[PDB]
């Protein structure tokens, strides 16, 4: 009735700052972002109180999306309040999987955001050492699985 959903990635700055944005807006537009919170954080505090990579950025404006996100980092507490933690990529997956070891009665469902994409794109790969047309790659697969996602969760 109210779920929650956590994206998260390796910096907080380029993946998850998009499929955040993506799933605000999905939930504005099917008017229910009231029975929604939503938040992204990541796996490491390199960029902690920084805003989201410039690219991340350009590539949501140029498809009206704004975010206002800074990044943190998941904490333990994550693990028992959000419903649902969706990740990019395998190696995230196991460390929030080791991370989850560390609190016992634990909440949270935690999946690859890639195991809703009706292309079967398992992986969102990061895109910070790459060029805008990756932005833009990791920008199409969040809207895929972000529309598979909210149909699938009732």
């Amino acid at each position: 009735v109210t779920k929650s959903v956590l994206f998260v990635c390796l910096g907080n700055i380029c993946r998850s700052p998009i499929a955040e944005a993506v799933f605000r807006k999905l939930v504005t537009d099917q008017n229910i972002s009231d029975n929604w919170v939503i938040d992204s954080g990541a796996v490491s505090d390199w960029n902690v109180g920084r805003s989201p990579d410039p690219r991340a950025v350009s590539c949501l404006r140029n498809h009206g999306i704004n975010t206002a996100h800074k990044a943190r980092q998941v904490t333990k507490e994550d693990f028992v309040t959000f419903d649902y933690i969706l990740c990019m990529d395998e190696s995230n997956l196991r460390d929030l999987n080791r991370k989850s070891n560390q609190v016992k009665n634990c909440r949270a469902k935690i999946e690859l955001l890639g195991s809703y994409d009706p292309q079967k794109q398992l992986i969102i790969e990061d895109p910070y050492y790459g060029n805008d047309a990756d932005f833009e790659t990791v920008y199409q697969q969040c809207v895929r699985c972000c529309r598979a996602f909210l149909e699938k969760v009732r």
